[PDB]
Formats: C-alpha cells, structure tokens, sequence
C-alpha cells in the first residue's frame, strides 16, 4: 500500500472503503478497495484474467498485514450518477441502447467463462467520456458473498435480484444477471426504479404484481422451491406498453425475454446480442461534467 497515494474517497462499497488514488510510482490513477481467505485469494486471483472491454480491470490485489486491497481501472462515474443527472430529460434512446449493447458483451464474455456478478446495479455501472460503459466489481460476490448490509451497515439492495435468488435457489444461473441488467434497462428508460423493494417479501411482491404471481404453467417448479409459498397473493400479469412506455415493440419484447420467470428459458447474453432491437447501434458520446 506504501505504493499509493490516496486522492479521495469516492465511495462506501458492499466490502469497505473505495478511494480514488496514485500510484506512488506509475503515477497511475486508479480505484482502490480495502476488503483472507485462502479460497477467496485463489477466486479473486482468477479474475485477473477475465478481461474484457466492457469489464473494469482488475490491476493487482495487494494482500498485506493479513488485509486485502484491489486495485481497479479508475472511470469517473457512474450510471446512478448519470441517470440522477438526466432526471430531466431522461437519457436519449440511442445511448441507452449503446449502454445495454456494451453491457451485454460484458456479461456474454464473464458468462462464456461461467464467471457471474450477482450483484448488478447503476452503482457498478461505470462509464467515460468515450460513450463506454463497464461493469465493476464482477466475481466479487462468488469470492466473497453478498451480505444483507454493507460494511457500514447500508442495506445491500434488493431491487435488481432474481426472483429465484428471493425464492431461495441454491445454485442460481448467469440469467441472474440478465434479470438485473432488464430491471437496469427499464429505469433507464421510465427514469424510475422497475421494482423498488424495501424487503424481501416487499421486493417478490412487487415484481408478481407487474409480471403476475408465477405458477407453475409460466415457471415449471416453482411451487417446489424453499421460500414459496402457495398463500402468496394472485397478481395478474400488465402489458409491457404499461410499464415501460415509450419503448418500442422491439425494445418491449427484449426486455420482457430479459425478465422471463424461469431462469432456464430467460434470454441469454449472446442472443440478446442478436435481438433485432440492436439492429441500429450506435455508440454515442454523452455528456460528462467531470
Ligand atoms: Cl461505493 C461504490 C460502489 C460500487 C462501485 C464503486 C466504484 C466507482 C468507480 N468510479 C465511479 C466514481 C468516481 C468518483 N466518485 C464516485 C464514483 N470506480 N472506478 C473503478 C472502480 C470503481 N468502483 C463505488 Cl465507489
């Protein structure tokens, strides 16, 4: 650590402390995490290897005084910054798009290695002035968990989680990030949070109240899983033109595959990719005020 000179706090992250810093020697500017395990050193370590475009880099992990640092690729905001900031206006249909297109290449790349994030929200969401947008801290949860509450005691959102991750599914699927990454599209495009959930029964109910109560014709064996119960309430299913206007039939019908309840039959990273809402991509550069 003797090799970094901390800048600034820029966060309060799942594990501890986030800082903007400089490398004593580089002179590199980059993000550091304070956080071993010899199973979570030996996950984390793997990471160092999965990069992509789209993925923030992983640099190096300092493991030092029985503590662990990760150093990170530096960006300098993030998509729940952005979206606060484009309250207004909301962000242009072409930006979103480029930033779900970009979004999807990363997890399609961490999923072809059968690596997943889990923990997918705007606050890892990060973008630059290039138009680029990356996902931070992937892998993390697998090497270390995703606790109910932050090191300072933050409640952990509930607000992007699977449906079969709140029914208690021991062994969820990459297509828990494709349901994060949907639930991300949507507020993007209503500039309002898809399902707000302050509880797990609150965050389950609200997702049966706009998709319906599934059952078992939409999601074969769900009446089975641990923490169903067959006293939940029968919501009906809405129109996806209700809860996503203005968004097109194109855009509609991938967010609704995106959002499928059995996470076997829920649209994949790489065949979103091919989905014809993607058919005119562009990469638009968005407005920053660094
Ligand atoms: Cl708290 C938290 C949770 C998850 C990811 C992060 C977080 C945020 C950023 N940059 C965005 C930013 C820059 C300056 N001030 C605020 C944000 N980065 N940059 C590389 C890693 C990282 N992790 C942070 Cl800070």
């Amino acid at each position: 650590m003797e090799n970094f000179q901390k800048v600034e706090k820029i966060g309060e992250g799942t594990y501890g402390v986030v800082y903007k810093a400089r490398n004593k020697l580089t002179g590199e500017v980059v993000a550091l995490k304070k956080i071993v395990p010899s199973t979570a050193i030996r996950e984390i370590s793997l990471l160092k290897e999965l990069n992509h475009p789209n993925i923030v880099k992983l640099l190096d992990v300092i493991h030092t005084e029985n503590k662990l640092y990760l150093v990170f690729e530096f960006l300098h905001q993030d998509l729940k910054k952005f979206m606060d900031a484009s309250a207004l206006t909301g962000i242009p249909l072409p930006l979103i798009k480029s930033y779900l297109f970009q979004l999807l290449q990363g997890l399609a790349f961490c999923h072809s290695h059968r690596v997943l994030h889990r923990d997918l929200k705007p606050q890892n969401l990060l973008i630059n002035t290039e138009g680029a947008i990356k996902l931070a801290d992937f892998g993390l949860a697998r090497a270390f968990g995703v606790p109910v509450r932050t090191y300072t005691h933050e409640v952990v959102t509930l607000w992007y989680r699977a449906p079969e991750i709140l029914l208690g599914c021991k062994y969820y699927s990459t297509a828990v990030d494709i349901w994060s990454l949907g639930c991300i599209f949507a507020e993007m495009v209503t500039r309002r949070a898809l399902f707000p959930g302050d509880s797990e029964i609150d965050q389950l109910f609200r997702i049966f109240r706009t998709l319906g109560t599934p059952d078992e014709v939409v999601w074969p064996g769900v009446t089975s899983m641990p923490d169903y119960k067959p006293s939940f309430p029968k919501w009906a299913r809405q129109d996806f033109s209700k809860v996503v206007p203005p968004l097109d039939e194109d855009g509609r019908s991938l967010l609704s595959q995106m959002l499928h309840y059995d996470p076997n039959k829920r649209i994949s990273a790489k065949a979103a990719l091919a989905h014809p809402f993607f058919q005119d991509v562009t990469k638009p550069v968005p407005h920053l005020r660094l």
